[PDB]
């Protein structure tokens, strides 16, 4: 296992478990998260969640309050145990009943330490489906 491997396989665990620390102890300082790459309600700006103070808030909003569901399709390694990219599909249920569901291209990339420095994902709303 990769140190890429097993830092995005560690974050989709944290992430359905609502493991806050676990979730950001797997970050680097520096990390800058792009889900989706450009402008949308998970990233405001379009230039991505950078910090992990500011990831801090991001799994605040859209993590904690929400039961996730991540499912790797398929995993397609580099050749660099530093960097992965995933085919995962997110279904996400909010409290009252209201779910959405998306399925795109995820990139990751760690450096040296292990910790997660980039996280970017590939999808639009055309690709989005709500239930
Ligand atoms: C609530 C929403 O809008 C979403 O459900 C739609 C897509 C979701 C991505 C999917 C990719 C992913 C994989 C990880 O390993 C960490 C958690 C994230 C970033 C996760 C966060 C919540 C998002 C943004
Ligand atoms: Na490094
Ligand atoms: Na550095």
């Amino acid at each position: 296992q990769s140190p890429a491997l097993i830092a995005s396989q560690s974050l989709w665990r944290c992430t359905q478990a609502h493991d806050r620390e676990g979730w950001l102890a797997l970050m680097a300082d520096d990390v800058v998260i792009e889900t989706p790459i450009g402008k949308s309600v998970t990233n405001p700006d379009g230039s991505g969640i950078k910090g992990k103070e500011a990831v801090g808030a991001f799994f605040d909003t859209h993590i904690a309050a929400t039961r996730l569901t991540v499912t790797c399709e398929e995993t397609f390694p580099s050749s660099s145990p530093d960097e992965i990219a995933h085919i995962l599909v997110a279904h996400s249920e909010f409290d009252g009943g209201f779910t959405s569901e998306v399925r795109g291209v995820f990139t990751y990339r760690v450096n040296k330490a292990g910790l997660i420095t980039n996280l970017r994902g590939y999808w639009n709303l055309d690709m989005m489906t709500f239930g």
